[PDB]
């Protein structure tokens, strides 16, 4: 009734006055009460170009304290670009898959992206840790899990656009979740991104398909490309792709027909899968449901 004590569902109207009405109801379904979440600003567990990520404490229908990471959007200053960002990714609320990063809620100067806590961090930093010992079968299992969640996202006609081993997280059961999409989309390691200078688009050149560099029209076939590079990172346990090829001549490398070489510890049937995902004709690349068929057969056998 008042300016000072409005109901929670109305605080979407108040603190997000630049939002679509369609989107007002969308983020009205996913509001988090401030008295139900404590944000630890004492330590940052993640930094992105829109803001930092903090450890949080979400309180549910019972007092149960579920750990979380809470993504801050403080650095995006324009309260109309914020509204655009919520327009891009609120569709995450409809997604539910064991291999996909879910969204717990949006709290409320910018809003707060409340996401499940990932005990083991991102997929790349895990496979690169000296003190970690994943076998060959393990890393293929990781590439199996991302293929499933990708197959789920592909079924929603959803183009993630930035599939890479730095953008998939690991919970405490080592379930891989595709992340870095929607409200979680950001640049969590700036080194690999080119900002286009007409479109503001952010480009992960080492992971983008060849048609994506020529046109900037991302598709479901272009994530298949990014998935085989993801296979490549796993088999090299997180090595940078194309260390002898800087971003500029990357197109010259791929227009010649040259791809990433077979790693020392990648089975030939798995490296053959990589080459099919990098086919110059996008419509002839394997689907994510065909990928899950091939990788499972490779993951079981030796
Ligand atoms: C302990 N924990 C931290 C979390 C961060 C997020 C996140 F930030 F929101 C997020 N969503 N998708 C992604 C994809 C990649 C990264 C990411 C972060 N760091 N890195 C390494 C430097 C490159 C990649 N984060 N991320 C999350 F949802 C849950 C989390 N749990």
């Amino acid at each position: 009734s008042d300016i000072s004590s409005p109901l929670l569902q109305n605080t979407v109207h108040i603190d997000l006055s630049a939002l679509n009405p369609e989107l007002v109801q969308a983020v009205q379904h996913v509001v988090i009460g401030p008295s139900s979440l404590i944000v630890h600003f004492n330590e940052v567990i993640g930094r992105g170009h829109f803001g930092c990520v903090y450890h949080g404490t979400l309180l549910d229908n019972d007092g149960k304290k579920i750990h979380c990471a809470v993504k801050s959007l403080n650095r995006i200053t324009d309260i109309g670009e914020v509204s655009q960002f919520l327009t891009e990714g609120i569709i995450m609320k409809d997604f539910s898959h064991p291999n996909v990063l879910s969204l717990l809620g949006i709290c409320l100067g910018s809003p707060l992206v409340v996401l499940p806590y990932m005990k083991h961090g991102d997929l790349r930093n895990f496979i690169r840790n000296e003190t970690h010992n994943p076998t060959v079968k393990d890393l293929i299992g990781f590439g199996l899990q991302v293929a499933k969640g990708m197959k789920y996202l592909a079924s929603k006609k959803f183009v993630h656009r930035d599939l890479a081993a730095r953008n998939c997280m690991l919970d405490e059961k080592f379930t891989v979740k595709v992340a870095d999409f929607g409200l979680a989309r950001d640049m969590y390691d700036k080194e690999y991104y080119s900002v286009h200078n007409k479109t503001g688009a952010k480009l992960p050149v080492k992971w983008m398909a060849l048609e994506s560099l020529q046109t900037q029209k991302f598709t479901t076939k272009s994530d298949v490309w990014s998935f085989g590079v993801l296979l490549w990172e796993l088999m090299t346990r997180g090595a940078p792709p194309y260390p002898d090829v800087n971003t500029f001549d990357i197109t010259v490398y791929l227009l010649q027909g040259r791809r990433l070489l077979q790693p020392e510890y990648c089975p030939d049937p798995l490296y053959e899968v990589m080459l099919k995902c990098w086919h110059p004709k996008a419509e002839m690349r394997p689907s994510f449901s065909e990928l899950v068929s091939r990788i499972s057969a490779i993951f079981s056998t030796f």
